[PDB]
């Protein structure tokens, strides 16, 4: 049958009817891999062995190729799912699992490695790293071929004994929604060969039929034993054919270990691998029919790599061969495909001169134009060989230059691009759509989605094709004959028409009527409109959201509209597909709710109106731009053109060589994506700057001034007395910063005053008005104030040094290191861990950690992710290095004829380097004679003094802080973590439990509580959580603190200040709510204090300086709880999902917190 | 050198001794509360080795045995190597203990302490292995630092006992 799948599903479709256990970790993009096949278990799909998959999720990916080599020495089929770092974690496993021989299949959806960045995007820089493991290597370029060649691959593991990697790109490739031919699990199960799975079995270790496996050898048999694998490599190649022949039996389409397509007269032929040969093949039909004598050969079995099978199918009259890498090794002559080629042909005496080139690293868009560049460089005189396509190499000179864009597409094919907003329905619309026509046409149907690095109110541009024929356009779109706009705030900020055929349609969504579009719309814009005489449709899908009662959904009336003129299929047909599918997307809804969005559909289409623009438009001239503001060289150069959606454009020269950003950047971005901003109430504020606090975003802070300095203030900045004996005589505002805003609601509902001194106001209606207040209060000169930064007020007039992050609104992450921040960001560096809080603290161009008015502000750095511990320690090891290297200099300074103010200040250094304050303070007293100390001095005391001011940001002492999620410290990286702890140096690890994998979409962790329900855990987690804090007071001279902003703003206080100034490790454990809990972000301060106040979440500090003075380190901060249990769990969508036998799991979960509750009462005795 | 390394102990990569104390496995394994941890020594106890030993294979769910190994680097006469782990069993320096998780589900206290006084010294059972001697100034604070490590282990084993 026909289905509508991507890569992803037609892998984990053959992979699960294939195996009985499937070890699986979470990575993007894998992990829908062996999300969807975790669900198909807990639904009861069955296997070609009438059994449901096991799945087993480890602690990291080393965990998971450890027991699948268990599981497969002990007689199970099992597969796994992986990709990029994780693959890289399994290469020690996988060349056990090939020594020994063992049948097996790596579903790999093959991605860049984190090289001087990281890219969660695709390349083949994985799977080149394992070539030599032993495993087979089967490449798949299309979702047909997904479903196709894992198939393949599954069924020759089985025949050849040979494990195989069977990859596929990523994104390209694995999120590519495609119609395909979906493979029923009762065919595949004729193609097995069962004689070959009970053969497996008896080579099961048993105790009835003992073996043994994995010894240790000598010098004398080792050599001989590793060759006697050879006949089972050398007949692998042979296997592959036999089985592919199979599949093309039973599907019609015929494989081979190298597939040729072009002319059969070509002397020009790229070799290639993966989605490459879909956008090759593409051009090559285009050429071929143009005359051109070019061909393609596709590699599909790139190991073992079968000389006989390559020059089969290489035409006897090709001259130049150019070979496609999609990998970068440094420094080799030259990439491993190539290598391979270039052999080959030497071996068999061709003379065929062979180049070689790279393109596509990272997701790189790779287009028909390129390809003809790369034709076209086999033309030429002398070819330039490793090249690179794609980008622009002005510094090596090594890309192709793409000297004309042709259009391959076949005749017919439609192609549709839709600009929307970051979960406004847009995405899922075009899925259900393309789902739509594929199952309701003969037309082939693809999608595949841009999404950004924004976490909330991102751009996503979705690309659509549907065709007669086979879409094999593996690229973004390029000609597009309709556009749709989904929000009307693009317009005017990108370029949304580009490109757009002749007479093509464009679709907008905007409350802007006929007449309002000679003003609204831009000049350039209504030129395009114009001169291609494009038909432009216009509708207020707001409006009719909430005349009907949707709110603001518009996904049903958006789509609604694509269908009426798109005329893509009977229009009449369309409504009742779409109507049908929100019966099965609201069928367990209200019927108040089904109703609605019926409505949706029927006003949608009386309202879409055809705008009839004047002819004299196309004439229409741009509007003098203002005078631009001075822009810092970076800002004006490479975040500006990356957010304008530029950044392809940026040559090579653009970009520092070993991926170094410079920080505070955020602060230039200025969203404005916020529905609402809080208005202050100065009458109701008792200035207590817990908003401040709470603020996942630091768009709101307290500003303080003298009256002096509020001369040229707007009228609008509205003042109030300070309070206090510290800020007597001042000034105090709470001001918010309305375009770094998310409208989350939080310091709304944390403001304590009797009457509201926030409300959420709509942003349009006043920000013209805040707008000059915030850059008042910007340019406020500093304040000295006296104020104790250990209280919650004292500390937030300290600016915070990390501000307008890429989170989500009401993150309950970012809080927390906002606070680190403003407490010792002056003397801090930052190791954070893959994650989420490296997403929205570490993604290129832009940077959340800024600066003071000095400029000195928190360094930041992520390694890995299993590595965050010890990549902190070896930090710390430095920094000491570091000062001991000063501290020698200033000891010899001390014996140089030196001022004595000079030796005052040096051996007051030496007594408290160790000390945050008094190095701070000795060494800012050193700071300041340096300068006249170096003037009067000469000769050697001169150098002597050189040397110290060479090492001064080494006097004022540091803080190293090691930032990560809770699955790293629960799951891959707790070992390292348990390493850095039981050191004993001073390090200080905050570990942000959100209790899932929140970057990857909110997946099973050790963190995860008893019954919660998400991804790798359908069912629901049967084990309790796992005790980290109680695991770290084992050592006992680990300082240990469960923390939570919600519950109490004081107890966190001083958890946070003690671990610090603690000679040794501190772990603060701090609960962070999340969007993956399914809550409403606006209370998520709320949540945090009813998690504590129900027992849910415990409040503790274990304090190794309490037992040097005698007293008991442990300390119970909330010992009674007050509320409801079960109540608490009622009011996220994590846990009411699993209604049956969640009541059998909620029972287990308040027994656990009655038992931990006793336990901790026990040790505070 | 390893983690499981004790206070004191002169090894490779462990020059100047080792520091930090011994890292307490058993410990964190009872925290989940359903594994079965049990510390072993053959030279101590052979009953009290049969009992954890049936006790581990037959609870259905996760079993930890920490068993006392003598060994050639521990620089010893291993003809007394079963004598050497009666003698660090006696003078408080490898604990025997077995935790339960069946008798949590009977009511009982899952930890049960299988040696509650030991009866030897302490620092003499240092003197007699050569791993120990070899950093014979600076020794005698570090035994010091051991002895009343090892003190406090034994009393909050104790305490779980109740
Ligand atoms: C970015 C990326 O590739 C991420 S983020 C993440 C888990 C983050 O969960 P955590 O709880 O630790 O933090 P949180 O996001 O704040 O919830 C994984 C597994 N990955 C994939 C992954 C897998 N394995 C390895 C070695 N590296 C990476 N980056
Ligand atoms: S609404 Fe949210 S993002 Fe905006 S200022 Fe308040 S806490 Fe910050
Ligand atoms: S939370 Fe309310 S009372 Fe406190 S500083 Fe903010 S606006 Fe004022
Ligand atoms: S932790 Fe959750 S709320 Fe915060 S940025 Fe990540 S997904 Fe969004
Ligand atoms: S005594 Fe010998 S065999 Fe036994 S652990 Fe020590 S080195 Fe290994
Ligand atoms: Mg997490």
């Amino acid at each position: 049958p026909k289905q509508t799948l991507d890569g992803n599903t037609a892998a984990a479709h053959v992979a699960y009817a294939m195996s009985e256990v499937a070890t699986i970790y979470p990575i993007t993009p894998s992990s829908p891999m062996a999300e969807i096949a975790d669900e198909w278990a807990a639904h009861g799909r069955k296997n070609i062995f009438g059994k449901t998959l096991q799945v087993a999720e480890m602690q990291s990916e080393a965990g998971a190729a450890g027991a699948v080599h268990g599981s497969l020495a002990a007689g199970a089929l099992t597969t796994t799912f992986t990709a990029s770092q994780g693959l890289l974690l399994m290469i020690p496993n996988m060349y056990k699992i090939a020594g020994e021989l063992l049948p097996c299949v790596f579903h790999v959806a093959a991605r860049a490695l984190s090289t001087h960045a990281l890219s969660i995007f695709g390349d083949h820089a994985d799977v080149m790293a394992a070539r030599q493991t032993g495993f087979a290597m089967l490449s798949s370029a299309s979702v047909q071929e997904v479903m196709d060649l894992a198939l393949v691959a599954h069924l020759a593991t089985l025949k050849a004994r040979v494990p195989f990697v069977h990859f596929f790109d990523g994104f390209r490739t694995s999120h590519e929604v495609q119609k395909i031919d979906v493979i029923e699990y009762e065919d595949m199960a004729k193609l097995v060969d069962w004689d070959a799975i009970r053969a497996f079995r008896q080579r099961a270790l048993n105790p009835e039929h003992p073996h043994q496996r994995g010894t240790a050898q000598n010098p004398d048999i080792y050599f001989q034993s590793r060759e006697a694998a050879n006949p089972y490599y050398l007949a692998t190649p042979g296997i592959v054919a036999q089985v592919m022949e199979q599949v093309a039996g039973l599907t019609g389409r015929h494989y081979h270990l190298f597939d040729y397509a072009g002319a059969p007269d070509a002397e020009r032929v790229i070799v290639s691998m993966g989605s490459s040969c879909e956008v090759i093949e593409e051009t090559v039909n285009y050429l071929v029919e143009k005359g051109e004598k070019v061909g393609l050969i596709k590699v599909r079995l790139f190991r073992p790599f079968s000389a006989e099978h390559f020059l089969k199918v290489l035409p006897a009259s090709v001259k130049r061969i150019a070979v496609l890498d999609r990998t970068k090794e440094p420094g080799s002559l030259g990439e491993p495909l190539y290598e391979d080629v270039q052999t080959v042909l030497a071996e068999h005496g061709k003379n065929i001169l062979v180049v070689g080139g790279r393109y596509g690293l990272g997701s790189k868009e790779f287009n028909p134009s390129m390809v003809k560049a790369v034709f076209d460089n086999l033309a030429a005189t002398t070819p330039k060989n490793k090249f690179t396509v794609g980008i622009t190499d002005d510094v090596t000179h090594t890309s192709l230059e793409i000297k004309e864009h042709i259009d391959t597409s076949p005749k017919g094919t439609f192609r549709c691009k839709f600009f929307g907003l970051g979960s406004d329905g847009t995405v899922g619309a075009n899925k259900n759509s393309i789902k739509i026509i594929g199952d309701h046409t003969d037309m082939y149907a693809q999608g595949y989605f841009v999404y950004d690095s924004k976490k909330s109110g991102g751009v996503t541009i979705s690309h659509l094709r549907f065709g007669k024929q086979p879409i094999q356009s593996a690229y973004l779109i390029d000609q597009a004959d309709l556009i749709a706009c989904h929000n009307p705030s693009y317009v005017g900020r990108y370029n949304l028409l580009e490109g757009i055929k002749p007479g093509g349609i464009f679709l907008l969504n905007s409350t802007w009527s006929a007449e309002e579009m000679d003003s609204r719309l831009p000049a350039d814009m209504k030129r395009t409109i114009a001169t291609k005489k494009l038909k432009f449709y216009n509708i207020d899908a707001v409006k009719i959201a909430q005349e009907i009662g949707l709110g603001s959904r518009i996904n049903v009336i958006m789509q609604t509209a694509f269908f009426k003129i798109a005329n893509v299929i009977p229009v009449d047909e369309a409504i009742k597909y779409i109507k049908d599918s929100i019966v099965k997307t609201y069928g367990k809804k209200g019927d108040k709710i089904l109703n609605m969005n019926f409505a949706a559909v029927d006003r949608a289409l009386e309202a879409l109106e055809e705008i009839k623009y004047p002819a004299s438009w196309a004439d229409a001239v741009d509007e003098a731009a203002a005078t631009v503001t001075e822009e810092p060289e970076f800002i004006q150069k490479v975040l500006r053109p990356i957010n304008a959606l530029k950044g392809d454009e940026l040559p090579v020269s653009t970009f520092t060589p070993d991926g170094v950003f410079p920080v505070g950047t955020t602060k230039y971005e200025k969203r404005g994506i916020a529905v609402n901003i809080p208005q202050w109430q100065p009458e109701n504020c008792i200035q207590c700057n817990q908003c401040s606090l709470v603020c996942p975003h630091a768009a709101i802070r307290p500003y303080l001034a003298k009256p002096a300095d509020l001369a040229g203030a707007p009228e609008t900045f509205v003042t109030k007395d300070a309070i206090g004996k510290e800020a007597a005589g001042l000034k105090f505002r709470i001001q918010v910063s309305p375009l770094d805003c998310t409208g989350c609601g939080n310091c709304a509902d944390v403001c304590p005053a009797k009457v509201k001194a926030l409300t959420m106001v709509p942003l349009e209606e006043v920000t013209a008005v805040e707008e000059a207040n915030y850059n008042f209060a910007e340019q406020l000169p500093e304040v000295k104030v006296n104020f104790n930064p250990a209280t919650v007020k004292g500390s937030q007039f300290r600016q915070p040094l990390l501000e307008f992050s890429g989170a989500c609104a009401g993150c309950g992450e970012t809080p927390y290191v906002k606070l680190v921040t403003q407490l010792f960001g002056d003397r801090m560096i930052i190791a954070n861990a893959t994650g989420c809080s490296s997403i929205w603290g570490g993604s290129a161009p832009a940077c959340p950690y800024t600066v003071n008015r000095q400029g000195h502000g928190p360094a930041w750095a992520s390694s890995l992710f299993e590595d965050n511990a010890e990549f902190g320690y070896g930090m710390a090891l430095a920094v000491a290095k570091r000062q001991d290297e000063l501290a020698t200099a200033i000891s010899k300074a001390l014996e140089a004829p030196v001022s004595a103010a000079f030796k005052a200040a040096c051996e007051g250094w030496l007594a408290g380097k160790d000390d945050a304050d008094r190095s701070r303070e000795y060494g800012d007293r050193i700071k300041a004679l340096l300068p006249g100390e170096i003037s009067q001095a000469s000769g050697e005391v001169k150098d002597l003094l050189l040397d110290i001011d060479r090492q001064k940001d080494y006097l004022t002492k540091k803080s190293i802080w090691i930032i990560g999620g809770d699955g790293w410290a629960y799951d891959i990286g707790y070992g390292g973590l348990d390493h850095v702890l039981a050191s004993g140096a001073n390090v200080n690890v905050l570990v942000l439990d959100t209790e899932v994998y929140s970057n990857t979409g909110g997946q099973s962790s050790k963190a995860t509580q008893t019954g919660a329900v998400a991804r790798f855990a359908a069912g629901g987690k049967f084990t309790k959580k796992k005790d980290l804090g109680l695991m770290a007071m084992s050592y006992g001279y680990v300082y240990v603190a469960s923390v939570a902003m919600g519950a109490s703003h004081s107890q966190l206080m001083k958890a946070l200040i003690e671990a610090e100034k603690y000679d040794g490790p501190s772990l603060i454990i701090a609960y962070a709510p999340c969007i993956n809990h399914g809550i409403n972000m606006t209370y998520s301060q709320r949540e945090a204090k009813k998690a504590v106040e129900a027992g849910y979440w415990p409040l503790y500090r274990y304090n190794p300086q309490l037992a040097q003075e005698g007293k008991n380190p442990f300390i119970l901060d909330y010992k009674t709880p007050t509320a409801s249990f079960r109540d608490f769990l009622m009011g996220e969508i994590r846990y009411t999902s699993l209604k049956e036998k969640a009541e059998q799991l909620f029972a287990k979960a308040e027994a656990d917190a009655k038992a931990r509750l006793e336990q901790y009462k026990k040790l505070a005795e």
